[PDB]
């Protein structure tokens, strides 16, 4: 099944996975009420999510999406926040949990920047935060978000709300701008690669 390896922070691997976290913060048009109010993480553990399975279910269909995009998978990474996070990394992603509605459809969301997933880890708008507090600005309940392989294929370019089911003929995702939000409609088109155990820090 599934095995967690833990990287050390003195590994470059480990290294570029929080840089691209920490770089990527930015100020949200809600103020801070769904994620929280912060200028930093704290990073306190990274672990790649190992399960053979999944990654064979995740290569198969990168060979299937090469095809139709004239051999070439299109693959970015891009970070996922949510609840469910357990049944993600044992399980892969599943976009049956995806029901039609959201602003781009029945499909899995995936953020260029961490800031925008650290909105979503406890829930759509934060949900009531922490389950200890209650605070969607907790600075003492750890969080974890998914730093993630998530092979895009031919994007379809999106500029208003649409309720898809899937991506249009001929193509594999649908980049959305209500900042782009990067939306697949089959849960193997992603990989969980890096598990991220953080916390958000205090302003200072
Ligand atoms: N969960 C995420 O990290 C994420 C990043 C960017 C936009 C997002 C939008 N959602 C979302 C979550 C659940 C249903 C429809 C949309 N999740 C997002
Ligand atoms: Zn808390």
């Amino acid at each position: 099944g599934t095995i967690l390896l833990d990287l050390a922070p003195e590994d470059k691997e480990y290294q570029s996975v929080e840089e691209e976290m920490q770089s990527t913060i930015r100020e949200h048009r809600d103020g801070g009420n769904a994620g929280g109010i912060f200028n930093r993480y704290n990073v306190i553990r990274i672990q790649k999510v190992v399960n053979k399975k999944l990654r064979e279910r995740f290569c198969h269909r990168q060979k299937e999406v090469s095809e139709e995009n004239h051999n070439h998978h299109n693959e970015r990474m891009l970070f996922h926040g949510s609840p469910f996070i357990n049944a993600i990394i044992h399980k892969g992603f599943d976009e049956r949990h995806a029901y039609i509605g959201g602003m781009f459809g029945a499909g899995i969301y995936f953020a260029e920047n961490s800031s925008k997933s650290n909105q979503y880890v406890y829930g759509i708008g934060g949900g009531t935060g922490c389950p200890t507090h209650k605070d969607r600005s907790c600075y003492i309940c750890h969080r974890q978000m998914l730093f993630c392989r998530v092979t895009l294929g031919k994007s379809f370019l999106q500029f208003s709300t649409m309720k898809m089911a899937h991506a249009p003929p001929g193509h594999h995702s649908v980049i959305g701008r209500p900042y782009a939000e990067y939306v697949i409609y089959r849960g193997e088109q992603a990989y969980p690669e890096y598990l991220i155990t953080y916390q958000i820090m205090k302003p200072e």
